[PDB]
């Protein structure tokens, strides 16, 4: 109930009730089934482009989403959703296996849960990759490939679910950059190693663009 | 009243009675209405300027207000004012959204609360922000934009409000800093999104400055 | 039982059990005899080299495994394995004894433990190292050496054993690098010191490498 | 007594004997008159120096000294000081106002507490200020100067001192910068802004200085 | 004795006994005498030298030692060492008074306990230095000062005493380096100030290195 939205009371005893049922540290499995968590990039901007490295500075929106039916409460007259530090709540163990620097969190370290269970997360990330950044002053432009998925849990326990959307890219994207965007595409994959056979499902976010002029 | 600002078993006694009541996670809404908090931004520098790539580097003092009348107590013979860790106050979840680099905040973490409940928290901030910063080298000067708003907090939970509409900040920018500025305008701003309906509330700061002759 | 992976109790259950047997800060010796950590570099990339400074920047996941019965527990009808924060485990103090920077850790620091007792950790690290730089732009490459063992545990209380295998790890390297890796090879070497005769084991890791 | 400062007991019991009288958080005002807090900064040297810019990178141990007579205790038989944690103590909330980059204390975060209850702070900080550096190229050379005072406490709550007026700091600045330091000069004053009556109390320090040939 | 340094039980009861009676905040002094510490800095690699600025950019192995005979234990058939986490043990708050950066620890923070009480402790320190830099592209090369000793902590608390006063480093030192050691001394030294009577043991460490040719 949006009404209910500011009752202090009760957003504090759904912040009691998130923290008891909330195991952090354990994957939230419904019915002998992998957690699936939809991601999806959008990007802010496109700093430091080093064409003598191959290295990029992006800053992206990690829109990220998964169900913790446990959470769920009725909300009928209370709110529908409330804030929780991310400390006290399971969030996937995602990392950008092909990155080249630490993620560097821009933003409050705070996610949504809503009272069906839905949890929210979308941190502003800046973050360093090795890109093929020779054609960026071209008109076809250079490509990044961003590679993000679970750390240690591999298919039956995480599943990876990306979104490609770009019509809303320009909702995100700095109007200011030196470079704009020929195209983002996220597509689901699956990683194995010689070494270690199981399944890793990852999203690929393919980073097209260039220097504008 | 000023006369017992000095008692130190009297500060004490309120610095335990903030942290018993004061909800750090919470949003302090009171009655049935969002948190209304109040933002204006004194810059005290200009550091570095890319024209080629459009980013700032300044530092600025984040003059940050809201009310939690929970945390109010009769002053008549006590205190008025105490200073307070952040840490054991709730504190908005604001973010630059069009910021690059994290917020360095250069001072002390403490706030000062008030015997009417206000809270006031003036962070010095270093950071980068994506901006328009064409026209630097000219009389008329670069206008660079920042938006500040809650990172999860829509419009019914918390308002943000600009304080000041103008000022030049003569008071606080570094007379030798290699820039001037020439006006700054602090505007409610609304932003919603595609994927998201409900509305979140910012401050949109926009700085005109230029280069020195 | 991998169709009981999913079973949210039971991996609560395991962590519990874990932590309540676990002793991060005591070595995991068993039969009185040391601790067996295999290490293995899979090279990420090579971000910048100096071949006047002999200074090289990398990033590398660290294959890391050793045992600790003590946390094994019947899967019959459990999980296999559950990740785990490594601060609720022991964890080899291994470091890079010609490391000329801090090992930045760009990954969820999580390990796995499997019902047996086995725990696997890979950090992907970014990190600098003096090596021999020489070489790098002939078509011989250049031959790095990165050597990595136990900061304060001797060879009798952790043995460093090198792995499989000889590749250019090309499964990992990214191919947008401006280096390409002509060989990675390990090695078991051991190090003592004039001043303390105890033996120190590390892994040396050979990195052939040269500009494209 | 001197003669017992290496009784290992003594010491261990002092340093429980603060920690339980402590109180981190609270200022330790005494006959409700404001915290006396003297401040002397001794350079050690002048790293880089930008006369575009207006920058300066130094380092300074910053001599601090209060007091708070609680912590006393009788040293006729037992050590007359020992070493304390900061975090286990109050310590004024310092702050330069003209810094543009983070205090870097390179030092152990220990202060020592005086069986008078006397306690002396000094850490050696490095750290970038925007200040005057007309003139750094001449005979005459730059006076950069730098105001430190309380964060959030205005001059009731803690008076700012500075200790001795001028020196050269001779015992203390590198004899290999490429700097020489001409004169040091610390003086009161207060800051007051036009939002904010109350007066904040700082030293203000002088630091005459140029490049040697 | 070795043959039982692996009983794993044993070790975690030693550890136990040695958090039990460690004061980690408490100077171990014994018989009511200075605590000893003994310090030698085996330097691995210079990475960066600029004479400009007199600055110098080391890497070193900071060998320390001291005893807490109240660590001791009956090793006839148990450990006769083990591996302790800093955190659990006092360590001396040793500063070095030229450094210009903070010193970047590369290494897990562990100590080695003896069962008669003898700690040592080896950083790995990578730290900036203001120093004499004079000479490192002549024969004789350059002799860079770096003086290491408590921050706190005076002569009749702790006395720093050097360990090896003379060695090459060969042993440590990187074949790799653009520079190479003629010498490393090390000599106890002594410091006062006119502001503060007692004085402050020292290890003055001499470098003595040049660029290769
Ligand atoms: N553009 C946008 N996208 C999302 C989102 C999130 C997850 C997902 O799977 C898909 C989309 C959420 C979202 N907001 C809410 C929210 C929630 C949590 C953290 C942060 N924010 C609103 C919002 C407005 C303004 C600045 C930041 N967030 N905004
Ligand atoms: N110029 C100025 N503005 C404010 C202020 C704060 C919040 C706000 O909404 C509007 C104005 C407070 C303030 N001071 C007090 C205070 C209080 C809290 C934290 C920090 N400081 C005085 C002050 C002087 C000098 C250096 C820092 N603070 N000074
Ligand atoms: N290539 C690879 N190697 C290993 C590995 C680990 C230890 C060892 O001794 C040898 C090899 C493990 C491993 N994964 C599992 C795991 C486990 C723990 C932490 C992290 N990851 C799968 C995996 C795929 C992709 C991204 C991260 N992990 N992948
Ligand atoms: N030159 C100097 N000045 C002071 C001092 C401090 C405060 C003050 O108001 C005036 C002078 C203290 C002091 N030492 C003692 C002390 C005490 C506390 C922390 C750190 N140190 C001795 C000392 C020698 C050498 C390296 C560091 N300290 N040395
Ligand atoms: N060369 C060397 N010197 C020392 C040492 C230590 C203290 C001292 O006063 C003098 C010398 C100890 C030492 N090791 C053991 C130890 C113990 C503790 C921490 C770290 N290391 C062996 C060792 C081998 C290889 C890599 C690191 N350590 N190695
Ligand atoms: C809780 O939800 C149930 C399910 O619709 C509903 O029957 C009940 O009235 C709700 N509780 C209230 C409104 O207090
Ligand atoms: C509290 O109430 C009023 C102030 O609103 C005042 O008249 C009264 O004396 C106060 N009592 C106290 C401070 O104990
Ligand atoms: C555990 O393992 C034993 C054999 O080691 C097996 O017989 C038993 O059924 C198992 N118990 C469980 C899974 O509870
Ligand atoms: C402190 O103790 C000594 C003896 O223990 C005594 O001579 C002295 O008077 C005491 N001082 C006070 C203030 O009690
Ligand atoms: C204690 O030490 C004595 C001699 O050092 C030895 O005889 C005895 O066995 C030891 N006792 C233990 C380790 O319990």
């Amino acid at each position: 109930d949006y009404k209910d939205d500011d009752d202090k009371l009760d957003r504090a005893d759904i912040l009691y009730n998130i923290r008891q049922t909330s195991r952090p540290d354990v994957i939230p499995t419904q019915r002998d089934r992998p957690v699936a968590v939809s991601v999806s990039l959008k990007f802010i901007n496109i700093l430091e482009v080093n064409e003598i490295t191959n290295e990029v500075d992006v800053v992206f929106w990690q829109q990220t989403t998964w169900s913790d039916r446990t959470l769920a409460w009725n909300s009928s007259h209370s709110p529908d959703q409330v804030s929780v530090p991310i400390s006290s709540l399971w969030v996937p163990d995602l990392a950008a296996y092909n990155a080249i620097s630490k993620p560097e969190v821009l933003t409050p370290q705070l996610a949504r849960v809503v009272s069906d269970g839905e949890v929210l997360y979308m941190p502003s990330i800046r973050q360093r990759f090795s890109c093929d950044v020779s054609g960026v002053d071209t008109e076809s432009g250079a490509t990044c490939r961003i590679k993000i998925g679970s750390w240690t849990h591999h298919s039956r326990e995480i599943s990876v679910d990306p979104t490609t959307e770009n019509s809303d890219d320009s909702e995100y994207f700095s109007q200011y950059s030196r470079f704009e965007i020929l195209d983002v595409t996220q597509k689901k994959n699956s990683v194995t190693y010689s070494c270690c056979p199981e399944a890793y499902e990852d999203v690929e976010v393919s980073l097209n663009f260039r220097k504008k002029g």
